[PDB]
């Protein structure tokens, strides 16, 4: 609550210096009026505030909007810092002690479990990130300045300077345009998510483990965690996922996957280069002695004058510096090899001259470790050496594995053209049992099918291309090959074919994507049918993985229905696997907002059926969230902490399995929910009309968050639209009726709901999330958009919804036993209280802007300029909307999303 | 005394945890014992240790030697922390206040003077760094872990993980052979001293400067210190100084001056890259709008796939990023250019393709700074953009300038031979008057001289070739050409010629190096003569530099004499200059030890004739001192602080000019101090034998410190010798007599001696330095080497010096009015008490070790190996001296060197 006033005060001043009191006063007022609204709760303020803003001139409007955006951002920044300081002044050491003590588990059990556990976090570039790298940068700088600013040992002059620092970064950020003017490229996006790896996660992982070691010893286990074990791994979709996005061509993958390999190569060099300086021992293994001597006579060259450190030949007097040096040289060709490959077509540098596999890079390293531990000096080995070893297992030769995605109907096109051409029918019109026949005969065969004279097609080729590249690059640089909207088992085979048929060394594994409601239901079906194919079941080798999507599930049905459906689905799927003895691991397509399956990490894991993780899980970090989770130091350390602590516990101390009673009621409710949902968003004709009216869903594409070039469509904008209007329709629409039903059915059921909310994790967490949403909603604000945009005829329709909101919230609070929303979290409300008034301003602002943009005959009374006098307006060359209107709008969305902490 | 134990304690725990509880104890005992002598004086106990020590197995002798070495080392580490942590609770701001407040100066007068001040700190690689470069890395590591381990906001886990690291690091340095086996190379030496630049000084400079900006504000001036103004500058000798060192071929010169530019260009990139992410405003100069418009308009729309950031074309909406990006590329070439010129022979990268002059590089950067200013974002410009500008004006493209040093005679060798080969006789035999006449006319001629067919010694080449390398390399990468042993005006005119006769664009400026007493006295004349030759005066352009040695200077003549002479030297020289209106600046060849003109920065600059410094001053940093003065960041900041402060005062608050009485008496004691001096080193053949008899001089080389191979000895080895044996004979020799004499010549002089040590800065510092010297010398250890290595013959001669020593020390304390030594510095004495007992033990282990070499028939009763065991000793294959002696001797030196915190 302190830093808040600090960052804000600072900003307000800069504002005044750059633009003069007049304007600083305006922003100052807006807050006041919004306050009276958020405080006394009198709706007259919103209308008054509206008069204040509709008068502003283009430049002032763009400024005013921008001003609130920055203040809001700052708020979030202050909050992070405050959270960090507090909580230091959850934790594995905790969960271990708790598991061993309370739950009582042999430390060996823990240790083992820990060893056999792996949480793969895959970053994805879903258009969920609003801020641009430019501002995200200034932020990390302000965070850092704000921290050192609270240093309890900095002199006077010291502080004085740090302050000046904080201010100019604030001003610099204020001075840059936050409206990304062009759509990013797939390569640019990968360069974004990558920034975190070589800036916070790279040197983070090793530290995280050091703590996981300290913890282990604190529980008795006087043994560090083996460096080969990898508790957490990072994968990426930036460059691999090409579903619905034509811009991710097969070359884009070569480039991004090559560039990433160069970065790793580069990082490790700094590692080794120094490591050499540290391992200056001479007492070595009988084994290392040999290995070293050989490299001594083999090199013989020392003329490397361009080497800053360790230029002339290293004497065998320093055994490790010898091997390390070698490893380094090979590392340079690996970096340069890639450079050329990227720059020109090829490289003079030979394949054998560089590292092409992880084993090739480990053998030398591992050697030093053994040598050290053997010749005594183990501790010296457990130092920087142990850290590097861990990095290699976590990051490997290409910072992160790359997944691949593509809707199967594309694979059908390819396979169909191949059959048509060869004169053997239309694979398309083939019955599933027929396709499985042909496809299985082929997989068993030995004779090539891919005809060289095959008639290509931009897409029929774009897909073959992808596969080829998969063959070019190493086997390790890739993750699984996901098949969007793929149903029948033939769909998984058609890919198994193309992989080998397009020549692929170690064909990557195939994993289906069950997201649409329907697919999630018939999910355990296709799953079993697939384990019934001998060939497959045989090449699979026990290990199997399937991806479950959280976004579209509740888009076509309720949130409640979907939430339960995904539970059931991954619940059964876990048996259809257990029955066929396959280690099925689930890939969770969790978003940023609760509406798309998001929410606190430990809670989300706890809400998953018992016995369906067992130390193996993949989870998506959608764009925006990457910032949230690994933006800072401590932040990253928490995300890693959180994930492994939850996954570990969910295994050795599973959640409760739903009582038969609950299941029945749950299944029954889910129906009511979906019937309630589809009834209004689907069955109601004029709904969509009302939808594209009371919300800025239409203007979503203007922000330019991604590189993807209507009722039945898109989900990110869907969630977004109501998050802006602060209504959250989608997140709760079902729940209203689902509850009233279980009660109107039998009065005693109410006591059941209360029973569930108190004993069933899935259910408590599900409700607990909806409370947070309601805590960020405001039917008042929703009404304003209605009144201003929604037509007269359907005006009353809005009110109905407005009522369902309230009704659902009461029911929600009763079941939970809360007399007040977020009655549980006091600080979470404190924050809101400070924020809300700023958000409410941007709301009213957005509301009237849309009003002006849509109704060109909406008269307004223009006020006199405020800022000291525009090119600020000329920043948007050709705009379809009049003057400041566009930029202003993009700004409001930018900020409202900021204050809310969520884009979509 | 805090870490003083913390560190030592863990060392032992590791020591016994690695070699057996016995060795830990033995080492303990040897201190326990030696602690008694230092606290008693009965040299009787000493003999005991000697017996035991020599009776240790070769392997154990090493271990026991290294232990006391690594221990003593630690003491120096814990002491560096004990100072920071306690000081963190001299200063320019202070000095600026004291000047405007107390001295009554105009804040504008102080600012102005600060803009015209400059302090060139010249790093050199003298064989003074008796520390392994591989060991230094680990010391820094330790210091860092010691500081952090003593924070307050760290947790228990944090503390345990840190203390854990701090040990594995101490164990790392121990498990590493501290004796360098292969002698260094000129390239390896420039590399050692260079690390400090990019590892500390590169970032340090901008910081120190901002602070100065802060100070200037904290006293009035609300304007920053212009970025083009450089308070400090960095220069090197490493690769340019070839005096006395043959191994520095003219190739090594281009070699290092090339590598340096590759590093400079390199560092600049990391900076510029970063600053590209910062400056992201869209507002700019009409000038910059135009400029950036062109760059974007041209240079295609190319993408650089191997570029991590800003790979694609930059939009012109980011003016600053356009220009800066172009600077980055220009930078990448420059970095690649030199990279090639080193490794291969030439480069494809064009001349225009990269940066050649600082102007090319500045022009753009300055364009931005002014653009940001004009457009209101001065506060933004003063951020990272200023720091870079400050670096550019301080490091240039070379990073550090290079001085070239060659003995005067070596230039005669050439000129003499190019006359002998031509018609006219011999230069060498010509009278000085002749030399000037000829050389002058020759310099005014138009017809060549240097004959093609001229024969060439392996020496006449090494000098003429060097002159060619200077022709090739760029003018900005060179300092002056320093003529060691400068004597007469011809000496300068000879290089003035040779230079033009070997073809040089910008003939480096030539500067005399008056180092022998003889030349010092005559110096003022020479300097005036050179100002007399119209030709020279015209090429001088008003400025003039002249170095003055301390090392060899105090060699021929006693310390006192030399010290006084040097004063008069610069005293008159200044007057001469002043007479001809020449901005004479002096280059100070200050050593590391008091014997080579060492001591506290401020004290030193203080003890210099008033009105000789003012504008500028150059100072050397002899190898060992570099680690000192720039080892840590806090060290660097303070060093910069010290110089600029001291230097600023000496200008506005000059010291007192000696009183005629003082002058006279000084001159007198001067001759008396040399008399007693040379009389024992020159006018005595019995001496030379005692030297090689009592001090381990002939062992200096066994350390492979630098690459450089009676009066035939250098300064360093000289002092090194008497410093190990704790006698420091060369530093106090003359003094004793100078005093006694003036005490007899008259009694009123005792009151005049005291009267001087109170009011005259120079006379004070000199004695104060001495007191420290004596504060380290112990005649006990002095004579111990007699009864062990001194010939029974001149055994008394030794005891005769013993009495002069003690007589001198006594009289000193009398003049200073002190009871004890360092009486006025409880900290230091407290340090000797805890450190000495260790140094002693090493002296004991050294005096006997020298005998086990000098006297083969020395019977010593062996003992059982204390450690748990061969290969240790077999680390030195080809060694003349028996088993563990070769190594133990070098070790005992290295160890004592650390104890005394000085070598040469």
């Amino acid at each position: 609550i302190e830093y808040d006033a600090l960052l804000v005060d600072r900003f307000l001043n800069i504002l005044q210096d750059l633009h003069g009191p007049s304007l600083r006063e305006f922003v100052q007022e807006c807050y006041e009026v919004s306050a009276d609204y958020e405080g006394k709760g009198d709706t007259t303020k919103l209308g008054e505030l509206g008069a204040k803003l509709t008068g502003l001139a283009p430049a002032d409007a763009i400024l005013v909007a921008s001003s609130i955006l920055h203040m809001l951002n700052l708020a979030n920044l202050a909050e992070e810092v405050q959270i960090a300081h507090r909580r230091r002044n959850s934790d594995i050491e905790e969960t271990l002690k708790r598991l061993v003590s309370e739950v009582g588990k042999s430390p060996e059990e823990v240790f083992e479990a820990l060893k056999n556990q792996t949480v793969d976090l895959v970053f994805t570039a879903h258009p969920t990130q609003s801020a641009r790298r430019s501002l995200l940068q200034k932020n990390a700088r302000i965070r850092n300045c704000l921290t050192q600013l609270n240093a309890k040992d900095i002199t006077d002059d010291d502080k004085q300077e740090l302050d000046e620092a904080l201010q100019r970064e604030i001003q610099a950020a204020f001075r840059t345009d936050e409206i990304r003017r062009a759509q990013p490229t797939p390569q640019a996006e990968m360069r974004y998510g990558m920034s975190y790896i070589h800036e916070t996660v790279w040197k983070g992982v090793p530290k995280f483990l050091r703590r996981v070691d300290t913890a282990l010893k604190n529980i008795g286990i006087n043994e560090r965690l083996p460096y080969n074990v990898s508790l957490i791994r990072f994968s990426s979709w930036m460059g691999g996922d090409r579903d619905g996005n034509p811009r991710v061509t097969p070359e884009v993958t070569r480039d991004v996957c090559l560039l990433a390999r160069m970065m790793a190569a580069n990082l490790y060099i700094d590692q080794i280069e120094e490591l050499m300086f540290e391992l200056s021992m001479w007492r070595c293994n009988d084994e290392l002695r040999v290995r070293a001597e050989e490299l001594h006579s083999s090199s013989g060259s020392k003329v490397t004058k361009y080497y800053i450190e360790f230029w002339k030949q290293i004497p065998p007097n320093e055994p490790y510096r010898v091997i390390l040096g070698h490893v380094r040289d090979k590392l340079y060709n690996t970096r340069e090899r890639a450079r050329h490959l990227l720059a020109s077509g090829v490289s003079e540098i030979s394949a054998e001259s560089s590292f092409t596999s992880i084993e090739e890079f480990l053998e030398p390293l591992e050697l030093c470790y053994k040598s050290l531990c053997d010749c005594g000096d183990k501790a010296i080995a457990d130092g920087s050496l142990l850290d590097l070893l861990r990095q290699v297992f976590t990051f490997g030769l290409s910072l992160v594995k790359l997944d691949i995605r593509q809707e199967s109907e594309r694979h059908t096109d390819v396979i169909d053209a191949i059959t048509t051409h060869l004169g053997i029918g239309s694979y398309r019109e083939w019955p599933e049992d027929k396709r499985q026949e042909w496809l299985l005969s082929e997989l068993r065969g030995k004779r090539p099918l891919l005809p060289p004279d095959l008639p290509q097609t931009d897409e029929i080729a774009d897909v073959i291309g992808a596969f080829h590249v998969l063959a070019e690059l190493p086997p390790d640089s890739f993750g699984p090959y996901i098949i969007s909207m793929a149903t029948a088992p033939s769909d998984v085979l058609a890919v198994e074919l193309l992989q080998r048929e397009c020549g692929v060394r170690q064909p990557l594994p195939v994993v289906p994507l069950f997201e649409r409601l329907a697919d999630l239901q018939s999910a355990p079906a296709s799953v079993e049918r697939l384990f019934s194919v001998d060939w497959y079941m045989d090449r699979i080798k026990g290990k199997q993985q399937v991806m479950v999507g959280y976004s579209d599930s509740g888009k076509d049905a309720g949130r409640l229905s979907a939430a339960w459906q995904l539970y059931r689905a991954q619940e059964e799927m876990a048996q259809v696997a257990k029955r066929y003895g396959v280690k099925l691991t689930l890939f969770h397509g969790r978003g940023g907002t609760v509406g798309r399956g998001g929410g606190p990490t430990h809670l989300a894991i706890l809400s998953q059926p018992p016995d369906t993780i067992n130390g193996s899980i993949r989870v998506t970090v959608q764009g925006e969230v990457i910032e949230f989770c690994f933006g800072e130091e401590h932040l990253c350390f928490q995300t890693l902490q959180r994930f492994t602590a939850a996954t570990l516990e969910h295994g050795m101390h599973p959640p409760v399995s739903p009582k038969p009673e609950w299941r029945k009621l749950m299944d029954e409710m889910a129906v009511v929910a979906t019937e309630e949902y589809r009834s209004v968003v689907v069955k109601e004709a004029r709904f969509v009309e009302y939808f594209r009216s009371a919300t800025p869903e239409t203007e979503y594409g203007r922000m330019n968050i991604g590189s993807r070039p209507i009722t039945t469509l898109r989900a990110i904008p869907w969630i977004f639209s109501w998050t802006q209007t602060r209504f959250h329709l989608p997140v709760w629409l079902g729940v209203g009726a689902a509850f009233k039903f279980a009660i109107d059915k039998d009065v005693r059921n109410f006591q059941v709901l209360k029973e569930m909310y108190n004993e069933w994790p899935f259910f408590r967490v599900t409700l607990d999330l909806l409370e947070m949403v309601f805590a960020k909603g405001d039917p008042g604000i929703a009404g304003l958009y209605d009144e201003l945009l929604v037509a007269e005829e359907l005006k009353p329709f809005g009110k109905q919804l407005r009522d369902k909101y309230v009704e659902t919230q009461q029911l929600l609070l009763q079941i939970a036993g809360h007399k007040d929303i977020l009655e549980g979290d006091p600080f979470l409300k404190q924050g809101l209280v400070l924020r809300n008034p700023y958000i409410t301003t941007l709301n009213v602002f957005q509301a009237y802007t849309l009003k002006r943009i849509r109704d060109p005959n909406f008269k307004v009374t223009p006020q006199p300029p405020l800022s000291k006098e525009a090119g600020l307006v000329k920043l948007n060359p050709a705009s379809e909307y009049p003057p400041g209107l566009e930029d202003t709008l993009i700004l409001t969305m930018k900020g409202i999303a900021a204050g809310m902490q969520n884009t979509g």
